[PDB]
């Protein structure tokens, strides 16, 4: 009775458009008269491997940039770049610019992810922006420009754009300004994303999501500390759970009846004894792309 | 890099109206100029232990059926019951209404829902009919009239409207012809689905997706054949696995060199052995809420 969901994707799909450059082509974002893309378009197969981008675009003209919008032609008339982004000024305002910001996301966070392949909206899936700062999102060749996004209320926070793929099948991105999560560079060697740590507050807030819907077998008669409790997550590369993790936790722990530290000793003992064969609203895992606001919302 | 994905729901959202009769509120579907929606909407709390839709309906008329689309109210011109919902012409189409059809689909197979409360679209997840016919949705109070779908190209497939809870916290609804799936009834007691069996050919294609993306330890050196992979199939409560099945799995066969057959020999060992705390996909257990059309299509 607890799903991993995205929000609506409507407000956003009449956001995508397709960009060429040459033989290369991804999706683009049209908000108000600019297009926002991966810079990495100007690039052809040869130069991803070292791609001198200032060079490279200095060769670029506003003709050679190719946006389209269903069968409409946009015609280009600015183009710059901004870090990891170009931004293509067009002499059309997209009339479906919902209301929109820019937000930088914090690791731990949730956002949707609208896959796009030629400008064409292709499925909608939730993600988290891990502690290493990637993604397990599915993304194909073409899907580059493919936006991460929250809504609240009506208004769009665009929050990730696809760039690229890491050793482990990870994904790495920007945000609208063009600045990379994590320390990736749009390059195509091979990055490492450093240990992947466990967001324990998410996995908490899963816990208590399975405590919702019925599921309570982890629940034990013990009790812990926090500095106890985090002794035991290192070992097994979690987050250090903090107070304002605790605080966080609060309402979710108040409408269940347990308390986060009582939560916290089921949590170790799951760490340490695993699950032997149980399930968890499904899962034979500990799930950690919940939010503590996720669970709430979708609970409620 | 292999994730549940869902459907694009613009084109569904645009569809999604709020209906109210009395104290009770849920969702309709607008398409043309006729909302579709739960009969039990005209129920109240009293009413839905054993309720006498045909003496509850003749006490109502058509302005009893409260229905808006944002800020509009729609003005209701006619009724009648089909089956478990309700047909309320409206006097105005719909001008969001999209391309559609209606279908009643298949156990084994997959379809977006779009979860709707008071008639704006809340979020969206990937479910599929499993073959006691429920489904594992994420629902609450004032979700009913959500629907699912599947989209071809431009045109939306309406297979399922939600109506009801089952004792194991999974979904049960109808057809757009108000036709349950399974044997249930919209009456508000306890009742059975019965052996939730595995969809063995779609855990057979997540299983071929695992090794499109790497994941390959369960590979094995051994072969079966179809009747004695069924016989072990059996005691687990898989589905049978027919000739035909085999076809469908083809293609998916065909791009990893990997015979149908010896991909069986691999699951056989997995149901007998387990997966000795190994993953697959990032899951500790056999997935089969995935067809060999959505790992095609995912995967390419
Ligand atoms: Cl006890
Ligand atoms: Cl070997």
């Amino acid at each position: 009775g607890f799903r991993k969901m995205a929000f609506p994707s409507g407000k956003v799909e009449g956001c995508m458009v397709q960009v060429t450059c040459g033989t290369t082509t991804l999706n683009g974002l049209w908000l108000d008269d600019v297009v926002y893309c991966p810079r990495h378009v100007i690039c052809t197969s040869e130069d991803m491997l070292n791609p001198n981008y200032e060079d490279l675009l200095i060769r670029k003209s506003n003709h050679n940039f190719l946006v389209q919008a269903g069968n409409v032609q946009l015609r280009v008339i600015g183009h710059s770049m901004q870090n990891c982004v170009l931004k293509l000024k067009v002499d059309t305002a997209n009339p479906k610019t919902p209301k929109y910001k820019f937000v930088r996301i914090q690791p731990g966070q949730t956002f949707s992810v609208l896959a796009c392949y030629n400008g064409s909206p292709s499925g909608v899936y939730q993600c988290a922006m891990r502690p290493n700062f990637t993604i397990k999102g599915s993304f194909l060749n073409g899907s580059c420009g493919s936006v991460g996004f929250n809504i609240d209320y009506d208004c769009v926070s665009f929050c990730y754009m696809h760039h690229m793929e890491l050793p482990t099948g990870v994904h790495a991105g920007t945000d609208l300004e063009g600045n990379f999560y994590g320390p990736f560079v749009d390059r195509q060697t091979a990055q490492a994303a450093g240990t992947d740590t466990t967001i324990t507050v998410n996995v908490l807030a899963w816990l208590y999501a399975a405590v919702i819907n019925g599921d309570r077998w982890f629940l034990n008669r013990f009790t812990t500390t926090l500095n106890d409790f985090n002794l035991v997550a290192m070992k097994y590369n979690y987050e250090p759970l903090t107070q304002d993790h605790v605080d966080i936790l609060g309402p979710l722990s108040a409408q269940t009846g347990i308390a986060v530290l009582d939560m916290c000793a089921s949590l170790k003992e799951l760490l340490q004894n695993g699950m032997n064969g149980r399930t968890i609203l499904g899962s034979a895992l500990l799930e950690d792309e919940f939010t503590p606001f996720d669970v709430v919302r979708q609970c409620s």
